[PDB]
């Protein structure tokens, strides 16, 4: 199966996802000076008071924290959206050494790892549905750059210990998801598709302008997961990023001048 190795990483890809060659892949790098500011673009409306995680896991790819996303709990609106989006989940992307890690990149610079907290279009239902649709998901993507400790994440980062391997899961409730949100809610967005297989052309990019800080000792325990199952040969979870993808028929537009 796919990967980030040598032998199943993001060029093998589109032998078994063709789409990953499509005209609205993701990520792709952000030219500050080539997007447009749209001044009809509304503010993001992040609604988190009611959030409910339940659970994180290692599923062979990243780590993720699950949410109930069975009501209008945690949701996004505004912003480029039409209508309500709930939050099924955030995950990151990070790198082996600091200066690389994230999806996108701004100006062709790279940060330390990439949060993406995944939401679904209410309209269709289930996640599953949404997929389908060229407006199913709103994808919040954050950068982190390596600095002062983020202390919102420390929770997560204590409990890594126990997802080690894929597969793995643990009990994690009553997490507050606006522990990770930096000061400023600006934007950059645009059209685009899931980072991972089966990378579905399904995506409104919401890419946040300011990064989040996190110490070099959070980075480092995401660094020590692994890719493989208990009793396989180990191989660090490190370098799980796609890079930037051609931006073709798109324009990347912005909240703010
Ligand atoms: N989805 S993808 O990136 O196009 C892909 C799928 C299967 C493979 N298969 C593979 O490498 N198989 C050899 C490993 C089997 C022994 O455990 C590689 C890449
Ligand atoms: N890295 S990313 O672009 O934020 C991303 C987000 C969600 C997913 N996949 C997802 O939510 N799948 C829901 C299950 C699909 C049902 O067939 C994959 C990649
Ligand atoms: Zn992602």
């Amino acid at each position: 199966h796919w990967g980030y190795g040598k032998h199943n990483g993001p060029e093998h890809w589109h032998k078994d996802f063709p789409i990953a060659k499509g005209e609205r892949q993701s990520p792709v790098d952000i030219d500050t000076h080539t997007a447009k500011y749209d001044p009809s673009l509304k503010p993001l409306s992040v609604s988190y008071d009611q959030a409910t995680s339940l659970r994180i896991l290692n599923n062979g790819h990243s780590f993720q924290v699950t949410f109930d996303d069975s009501q209008d709990k945690a949701v996004l609106k505004g912003g480029p959206l039409d209508g309500t989006y709930r939050l099924l989940q955030f995950h990151f992307h990070w790198g082996s050494l600091d200066g690389q890690g994230s999806e996108h990149t701004v100006d062709k610079k790279k940060y330390a790892a990439e949060l993406h907290l995944v939401h679904w279009n209410t309209k269709y239902g289930d996640v599953g549905k949404a997929v389908q649709q060229p407006d199913g998901l709103a994808v919040l993507g954050i950068f982190l750059k390596v600095g002062s400790a983020k202390p919102g994440l420390q929770k997560v980062v204590d409990v890594l210990d126990s997802i080690k391997t894929e597969g793995k899961s643990a009990d994690f409730t009553n997490f507050d998801p606006r522990g990770l949100l930096p000061e400023s809610l600006d934007y950059w967005t645009y059209p685009g598709s899931l980072t991972t297989p089966p990378l579905a052309e399904c995506v409104t990019w919401i890419v946040l302008k300011e990064p989040i800080s996190v110490s070099s000792e959070q980075v480092l325990k995401f660094r020590k997961l692994n890719f493989n199952g208990e009793g396989e040969p180990e191989e660090l979870m490190v370098d799980n990023w796609r890079p930037a993808q051609p931006l073709k028929n798109r324009q990347i537009k912005a909240s703010f001048k």
